[PDB]
C-alpha cells in the first residue's frame, strides 16, 4: 500500500549489521557461515532436508528490495535462518549453538530500536 519509509530501511540495516559484526567472547564472528548458503554440489542433503533456504545475504537484498514491510517481517526471515541451521546440523555443534546466539543477538537489537 506504500513505499518503506528510510527510517524503517535504516532500522533493517542497522539490526542486521549488529548480527553480522557480532563477535562472541573469543571474539569469532558467528554470522561468518550464514552471510552464504552451502553449495549444491557438496551439501545436497541440505537442499533435500530445507524447505525454504535463506542467508544473510538474501536477508540484506530483501532489505534492499523492500520485501519486508515491517520488523516483524524481518525477524520471521532471521527466525528462519536459525530454525533453517537448527533442522540441519547436530545440536551441541558450532553451526546449531551459534544460530541460537544470533536469534539472541537480533531480539537484543531489535528490542533497543
Ligand atoms: C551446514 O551448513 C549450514 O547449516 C549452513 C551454511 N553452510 N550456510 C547457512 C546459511 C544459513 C543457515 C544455515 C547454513
Ligand atoms: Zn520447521
Amino acid at each position: 500500500l506504500s513505499p518503506n519509509p528510510p527510517k524503517l530501511t535504516k532500522q533493517m540495516n542497522a539490526i542486521i549489521d549488529t548480527v553480522i559484526n557480532y563477535k562472541d567472547s573469543s571474539g569469532r564472528q558467528l554470522s561468518e557461515v550464514f552471510i552464504q548458503l552451502p553449495s549444491r554440489k557438496e551439501l545436497p542433503e541440505y537442499y533435500e532436508l530445507i524447505r525454504k533456504p535463506v542467508d544473510f545475504k538474501k536477508i540484506k537484498e530483501r532489505i534492499r528490495n523492500h520485501k519486508y514491510r515491517s520488523l516483524g517481517d524481518l525477524e520471521k526471515d532471521v527466525m528462519l535462518l536459525c530454525h533453517n541451521a537448527q533442522t540441519f546440523n547436530l545440536e551441541g555443534s558450532q553451526i546449531y549453538e551459534d544460530s541460537i546466539v544470533l536469534q539472541s543477538v537480533f531480539k537484543s537489537a531489535r528490542q533497543k530500536i
